């Protein structure tokens, strides 16, 4: 029900804040995502482990014209700030939205969670090119190739198998990276990348047809914790 | 920007609607002040905040919202490796920030701007105790009427108002008065300094009302300690 | 092991030479107690030390070196993921540890052993203030003569002696009495608890002398905070 | 002037504490080195950067029958606990003395420093097999091949070039790893390894003729900071 937006032309990221009054934060926000994570500038901090309690409740995969998204049943959760944030969906960007020390990864997954009070936590996972990713291949095998199309998953999705083994992370306070770019979003960005094959990357690039990362936004007053 | 205050239909709950320019007061999710729950704050390797103040006070002003000492902007603190220049300091009673749900009777804000206009506020809490000598210099020329500036009669050394121990809480927040712009660095010192009850009462009476904004939800933020 | 004490030719400086068994008192480089300089201590992600004590006091003994409450060893704390069982607790005046070069008037040590004989000591500082109810139960049966045990007349709840805030300094050290064995985990709580001046004075008079070992050099160690 | 010791037989590490009363700490010490560094058990902490102010004041290389050691003039220093510890010598062990998560590296360098008050700080650098190490090759080219022999260095030694680029470290309180195994030694163990070629490793192994690492010792009451 929100105004139409995209990644280029008159509806691209530089214009989002003018597409609708609902999208104001895109242009006036000072706590926007994604960001560059400069590891030296980040603050070493006593960050609590982010406990993962996922379940295999995937409903379908959808190509919504902005990403490839797996929609979940909402029963699995992570624990952040002692609260349960339930896994609602995960989706993908290429190139990465976040950068580390000024460099992109070729691909980034976002696991989007909602607590019962309506607050959002996103877990970000970077991918590098290497070995074929078995869990990703379950989704890729049935990737809808046109926008507006959804497909049944033919294999049981285990979302935790997409996360890195090492669970060290960067944390900061940010926003959604797509309109309305609402703030008050908790970001948990895992430091260790996972792997996907070049073929998997190129399938995503070909199906999408364009890059779908928002440009990095100024840190402003924020510190990233590490 | 419209007239605003601390009670009635122009009080803090109404701010965001008084002018479109004040919208962040209502819609922002990284607003100040906050309650600082010490147990919930995250232990972090925070850099010392070095202070290089000079005695460049220009005047004291009662602007109807606070008593404010305006500076020449030559002194500075170092935050994130950058110089933030001390433009003014001013006061609130009761405190704006709380610690573990409790107010201090009084809080001072030292407001700094870097060369690109980014704002850093250093907050100092005060408790009732011995008369504060440095504060006494400002109080001796406190203008009793809003809209009046008075010249200082003594040399102001702003660093003498800060606590001796320089450990602090840090978080990202906002200005505490309209337009409540975000992108503000907050450095809140953990150790309070003392003022006499008479110094406190003079401020309370000259203001004529409490001038603290209610604490705002932390939302996605952590406080570092 | 030879007779040792807190003054004359059997005092702390002479300990290491009284018996070959006491050599570490003299040659060890990770000895306790220490001065805890808070500014020098390293901020660290220290695990909470969970306390699971039970009321299993057996007796109070004056052993000529301290007043000690001997426990049944059923209660425990969790340190490094392991259970360390509370064997006894005892007292020193003035404090053994100092903080920023200052003593507290009194310090309690809660001595624990894991299943393999590794020792963890929890230290609690006391300041003069209100009479301590839990300490009063022990004091009511304090044996006045060395070599005497007395039974308790009230149920001892040792956790009631610990401060409410459980934040602590940690370092690796030694026993503070001969043979001053190393390999001892020290958990020193930052917040003091209160005792009356009369409770303090009773202990000082029953002992008849100061029973604190002088602080020892940190050498290669850091204190975590 | 101390009693003769070695790495095997009746004079090996299990016997060091009985070889001389001077070596007592080898058998009774509870703060001995080297150790296993379990990264999960280590405590994340606000460790100060260890500033390096080395100079090229190498005097000679020596094969002393226990290691290959480069002896320095003592003018270069590192800063630890706000004090200058001067670089006196550096030397090598294979396999590594320290282990990380129960695993050895094939080689470890130790840079030994002395403050003016007589306190020792050792910086440890792990090596893995990979590319030929240019700074190490300056020493290796003139490695004395028999115990008791010293040789002139034919190239200017720059000791800082042996340290890893990333200067993150583990710190703990320990001992010398050779008799007398004196305690009160500050250990700074860099987390990131550097590389040496297989040929460089095998030259060291061949010249030494035996492994020269002391077995790891119990952590006891200690925490390692990271
Ligand atoms: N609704 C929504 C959820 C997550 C994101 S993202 N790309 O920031 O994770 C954007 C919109
Ligand atoms: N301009 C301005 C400066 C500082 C503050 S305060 N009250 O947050 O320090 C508010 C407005
Ligand atoms: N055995 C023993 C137990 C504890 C201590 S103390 N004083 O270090 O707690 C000394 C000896
Ligand atoms: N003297 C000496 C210095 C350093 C070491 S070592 N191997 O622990 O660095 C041993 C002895
Ligand atoms: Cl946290
Ligand atoms: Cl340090
Ligand atoms: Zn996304
Ligand atoms: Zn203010
Ligand atoms: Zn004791
Ligand atoms: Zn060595």
């Amino acid at each position: 029900g929100g105004a139409h937006w995209g990644y280029s032309g008159s509806i691209g990221p530089e214009h989002w804040g003018d597409l609708s009054p609902e999208y104001l934060m895109c242009k006036i926000g000072k706590n926007q995502s994604p960001i560059d994570i400069n590891s030296a500038d980040a603050v070493k901090a006593c960050l609590a482990p982010v406990s993962v309690y996922y379940v295999s409740d995937a409903k379908y995969v959808v190509n919504n014209g902005h990403t490839i998204k797996v929609v979940m049943g909402g029963r699995g959760y992570v624990v952040v700030d002692g609260k349960r944030f339930y896994l609602k969906q995960f989706h993908f960007h290429a190139p990465s939205e976040h950068t580390v020390n000024g460099k992109h990864y070729p691909f980034e997954a976002h696991f989007v969670h909602l607590d019962k009070n309506g607050n959002i936590t996103v877990l970000g996972v970077f991918f590098k090119v290497g070995k074929e990713n078995p869990e990703l291949e379950k989704v890729w095998r049935v990737m809808p190739e046109e926008p507006g199309q959804k497909r049944h998953l033919t294999a049981r999705i285990d979302p935790e198998k997409l996360l890195p083994e090492n669970r060290d992370y960067y944390r900061y306070s940010g926003s959604l990276t797509t309109p309305p770019c609402s703030e008050g979003v908790r970001w948990i960005v895992f430091k260790e990348p996972v792997e996907m094959s070049r073929e998997q990357l190129e399938k995503f690039r070909k199906v999408m047809g364009f890059d779908n990362n928002r440009p990095v936004q100024p840190l402003n007053a924020r510190k990233v914790m590490k």
